């Protein structure tokens, strides 16, 4: 099959989705491109080199809001923001286990530059806004990896199904595993957010 | 060498140390304890229990802050487990990356408890104080992988030094890279507990 940039990252995702990030090589891929793998080096140097692509495109295909609305206050956007990102690193397996360690890519400098100096027009200085970036960033990577990895985890062996656990513990992971953890990251978002307003309000007042 | 259940953890850890996650295989486990690979297999049957074991041992070892102190705050709690909760997982390369996907070890039930218990009699509910906490740990998850992974990345290739960043993000990086991301982190971790005590205090208010 084609070798443009885009239908490599496409059979890469694929490949993702069935084999996760483990398992997903170059040995893998030029099986599944139908090539032989001196081709496939033309094209890709390596895993590294992979995956520092997929983190991209994962985001510019599916992260829809990188951008606040004209208008929308820096919580709205945070919340939103956020929202968008887990659902882009949801959509692939192992997708986070894939962001993890990219830095923006040139294609996404202007949209995290916008995001900064939108903080910045909010009254953040630019180290407060940057915290705020980030703690929404390491939260919401945090939360997609714990549900991801749990999951992967239990492909490779069960867990003890009550007759084991104390009692809170018990009805905790209950509860925490009822939804995909969607409920504990809304509501640690908010926690989050009203945190940074606190912050942002106090000015020079011991807060 | 040795190969009792603490001896093997040893060898695995400074393996871990020397190789990363994705390098530390049980050949090179078997290797570094100087024994055939059917002797290792007798003491661990796979990656999987092996990383399932470390997860374990290397709070055991380094998690000195799981318990409250009698009288302290669930804020200064939650801080100090925090703090120690990224120290432990600091102190191993790709460390966060052993944890993910573990939960509670039987050696961990009654800690865990205790944690919830403490959370309910300062006026959590289960599902709040179970928030907090899983909040918490996500939180200091993705602050220690984004900084471990962020490493691992540039040990396979560098990044543009500057001449090519857009002016805030430029400053921002600098910044986030000046200390560990120990400001980035200390900073959102204070932003998450005063957004629990918030939702805390408000009880049923419109907050
Ligand atoms: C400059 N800024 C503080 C940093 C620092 C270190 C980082 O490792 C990163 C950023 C920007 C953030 C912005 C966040 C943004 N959001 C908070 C989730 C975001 O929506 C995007 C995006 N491309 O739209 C990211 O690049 C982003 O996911 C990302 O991967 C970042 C990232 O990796
Ligand atoms: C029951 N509780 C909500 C859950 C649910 C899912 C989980 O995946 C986990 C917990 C308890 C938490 C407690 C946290 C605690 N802390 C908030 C960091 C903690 O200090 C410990 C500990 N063993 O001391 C954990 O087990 C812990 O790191 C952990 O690994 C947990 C964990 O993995
Ligand atoms: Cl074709
Ligand atoms: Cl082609
Ligand atoms: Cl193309
Ligand atoms: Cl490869
Ligand atoms: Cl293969
Ligand atoms: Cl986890
Ligand atoms: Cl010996
Ligand atoms: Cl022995
Ligand atoms: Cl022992
Ligand atoms: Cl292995
Ligand atoms: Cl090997
Ligand atoms: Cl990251
Ligand atoms: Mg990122
Ligand atoms: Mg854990």
């Amino acid at each position: 099959s084609r070798l443009n940039r885009e239908s490599v990252i496409d059979a890469a995702l694929e490949l993702l989705n069935e084999t996760g990030i483990d398992g997903l090589t170059t040995r893998k891929l030029a099986q599944k491109l139908g090539i032989e793998q001196p081709t496939l080096y033309w094209h890709v140097k390596n895993k590294r080199a992979l995956l520092d692509a997929l983190a991209v495109e994962i985001l510019a295909r599916h992260h829809d809001y990188s951008l606040p609305a004209a208008g929308e206050s820096w919580q709205s956007f945070l919340r939103n923001n956020a929202m968008s990102f887990r659902r882009a690193l949801l959509r692939y397996r192992d997708g986070a286990k894939v962001h993890l360690g990219t830095r923006p890519d040139e294609k996404q400098y202007d949209t995290v530059e916008t995001q900064l100096r939108f903080m910045t027009e909010n009254g953040f200085s630019l180290r407060d806004g940057l915290y705020a970036i980030s703690a929404v960033s390491h939260f919401t990577l945090g939360a997609v990896l714990a549900q991801q990895e749990h999951t992967a985890a239990l492909t490779d062996r069960p867990a003890a199904p009550d007759e084991n656990l104390p009692p809170l513990l018990r009805e905790a992971l209950q509860i925490m595993d009822s939804d995909d953890g969607e409920q504990a990251f809304l509501h640690g978002l908010e926690s989050l957010i009203r945190g940074f307003e606190v912050q942002l309000t106090a000015l020079l007042q011991i807060v």
